Parts: C-alpha cells; structure tokens; sequence
C-alpha cells in the first residue's frame, strides 16, 4: 500500500483505491494503474520534474529501502498478478529489484522528489508507475 500525498490531491494505484477516493475523483487511468483523488488537507510531497533513471524505492516486503536505475516510461507486457490479467501497462518504468503485491504504492524517488509509486513486480523486476508527466499536480 501507499500514496502521494502533493497539494490537495492524492495518488494511490487504481487497484488500491477506496470508496472515498472513488467519491472524491479527480482523475484515473486503468492502462498506467493511477488514481487521483482531492484532499481536504494540504498534502506535502513534492513530485519530481525531470527525467532521472536513478532513484531509491521502498520495498514494504523487505522493509527496506533500495538504490536502483529504472527505464523510461513506457508501454510495457506485464504478466498476469494477483490483481490484473497479463496486459500492457503505460507510463510504466522498470528496475531490477523485489515486488510482491503488497508492496505496491511504495515510493520511488531521486534527488527532484517523488518520481513514481510500485506498481508491478515478478521475474525479478519492479514496475513504478510515472507521475513525473501530471504537471498538473503541481497546481490547482
Ligand atoms: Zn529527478
């Protein structure tokens, strides 16, 4: 589990959303796994702008946080897991590292801020899905 908390928004996976989040929508894409939801607190991570291809995740299933270089985002096959078919993910990132279902909505960061949240894993890769492309979150 885990969220971006970035001025009255939000950002959870889309399979992990609540009601709530549902009831407060902002904007939501199945294809790249991201949900937006509005906040009545101010939230206070800052997402990262750029395009950096190294950064540090945390692994809720390790307990622990690891260095990795990740891939551009991208239109990636990702196998069948406990919670999607086998299907094309977008905005997707890939690194070499640990990724068990729980471990989704970990954060990704580089020296700019957040970066992505887990959103895939197995074969020995985790998958983040790309925030840095929502400029909008940054505003409004
Ligand atoms: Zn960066």
């Amino acid at each position: 589990s885990g969220a971006i908390y970035v001025g009255n928004y939000r950002v959870v996976n889309r399979h992990l959303a609540t009601h709530n989040d549902w009831a407060n929508l902002v904007w939501e894409d199945s294809s790249r796994d991201l949900l937006v939801s509005s906040t009545t607190a101010q939230g206070c991570d800052t997402i990262a702008r750029c395009d950096c291809q190294t950064g540090v995740y945390y692994c809720s299933s390790r307990r622990k946080h690891y260095p990795v270089s990740f891939s551009k985002p991208s239109l990636i096959f990702v196998e069948a897991s406990e919670y999607y078919p086998a299907r094309y993910q977008s905005h997707l990132m890939l690194a070499v590292g640990h990724s068990e279902p729980g471990d989704c909505g970990g954060i990704l960061r580089c020296q700019h801020g957040v970066v992505g949240i887990v959103s895939t894993g197995g074969n020995g890769l985790v998958g983040f899905a790309d925030v840095r492309d929502l400029l909008w979150l940054d505003e409004e």
